[PDB]
RNA sequence: AAAAAAA
RNA sequence: AAAAAAA
């Protein structure tokens, strides 16, 4: 698996990320955690993002 | 699984939530219940939202 | 589980007017006639088979 | 258990149908055959339609 | 299955095809090959198209 | 994936500039760094993770 | 087929 | 959240 090491590196190093959704919308924050189906993305608030809705995850 | 505790905390504490859909539409209400495939969001009425149609779930 | 089946079953077994919003934002209206694992039969003037994968939300209208 | 008898009746009786795609596009033909993932839609020329791209099937 | 014999006939007989995508874009070419998840479409180049992105496959 | 793996392998091994069209019409460009069952790592000025479910087509640029 | 409408 | 842009 490539997801877990990629996402964990971002979380452990607390790098600012952009999550681009499939609808073109760009979410920004830090990766708090993730499982098989979701990523929790945090700024001032934690939100649950469904991977099915994500196109890409990119360091900001 | 991160999904069940995230949703259950929202449900159990009656948090006002925003559910953003993959078509960019924002729904608002409280998480009434959920299962493997759907979330029941209650404002004036209970509406069943398929998780496949959801991009994000956020406290409002 | 399970919430989906009892929610649809009550709408069906009570013949309640519903709106089914599709993921593209089109709103379909009528009554839940029937459903299975993958589809919902929506009865109006003509009865139609709606794929669940295309549905965002089901609500009483 | 509901999808297959529905599609089988349209096929057997050669019912003119509309297949609305998830992008709103409306295809018209009669259902030639179908399997788990696709439907063959017949008009002048026959075309294979992926179910994942279909929203609804309705007699025309 | 009717999908494999449908695609196989197109490939074997080198029939010019239109592949309509879920975003409404129309691709044209010959079916070079396919597997469970993708189709290789040949026009001026060979391109790998994910089936999940495809609405319809039609002889042109 | 007897077609998918050799196609991506050749682009990665040969460091071929690629274009990835997403299902929403947006085109990404870069080189394929690696890929697995669900994602492609695409590298340009940075490495980004692209979900395959969001991809329509991969082609050499 | 808008390197991407914090919706 | 155009009962639906044969694309």
């Amino acid at each position: 698996s490539l997801q877990d090491p990629f996402l964990n590196a971002l979380r452990r190093e607390r790098v600012p990320v952009s999550i681009y959704l499939v609808n073109g919308i760009k979410l920004q924050g830090q990766i708090e955690s993730f499982d098989q189906f979701v990523i929790l993305l945090k700024n001032t608030v934690s939100q649950m993002v469904y991977k099915h809705a994500i196109s890409t995850v990119v360091p900001s």
